[PDB]
C-alpha cells in the first residue's frame, strides 16, 4: 500500500539512517540533511508510548524482526500514527549488518 522504507546501519552502535525513499522525507516533512546519520527516534514526541519503543529497543539489541504502533511527528510538529515493521538482514555469518523499517502512515 502506501508506505515508506529506509534502511539503518547496525555495523554502528546506534543504528543510523543511512538510506530513505522518496516517501519518508515527504511524510515526516524532514530532509536528508537532517534524517541521513541520524537514528530514527527523533520522530518520537510526548505521546510515544514507552513500552511500544522498548518492544523496539529490545528486538534490535536481540537481532529479531518486529512490528509496533508508534505516534510519530512530523517535523512541522503535527502527530500521525506510524505501524512501523523492522526487518533484520544478516550476512552469512549469522551477524546483523543492516535492519530495514516500512513504516505506514495509519490514522487513516
Ligand atoms: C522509526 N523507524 C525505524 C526504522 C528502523 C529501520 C529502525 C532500526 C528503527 C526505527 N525507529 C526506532 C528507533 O531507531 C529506535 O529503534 C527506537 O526508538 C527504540 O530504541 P531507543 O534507544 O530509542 O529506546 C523508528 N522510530 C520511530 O519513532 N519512527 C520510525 O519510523
Amino acid at each position: 500500500l502506501r508506505h515508506t522504507f529506509v534502511v539503518a546501519d547496525a555495523t554502528l552502535p546506534d543504528c543510523p539512517l543511512v538510506y530513505a525513499s522518496e516517501g519518508f522525507y515527504a511524510m515526516t516533512g524532514y530532509g536528508p540533511d537532517e534524517v541521513l546519520g541520524h537514528n530514527c527516534r527523533f520522530l518520537q514526541g510526548e505521546g510515544t508510548d514507552p513500552k511500544e519503543v522498548q518492544k523496539i529497543r529490545d528486538a534490535i539489541k536481540k537481532g529479531e524482526a518486529c512490528s509496533v504502533r508508534l505516534l510519530n511527528y512530523r517535523k512541522d510538529g503535527t502527530p500521525f500514527w506510524n505501524l512501523l515493521t523492522v526487518t533484520p538482514i544478516k550476512t552469512p555469518d549469522g551477524r546483523v549488518s543492516k535492519f530495514v523499517g516500512v513504516q505506514v502512515d495509519v490514522t487513516s
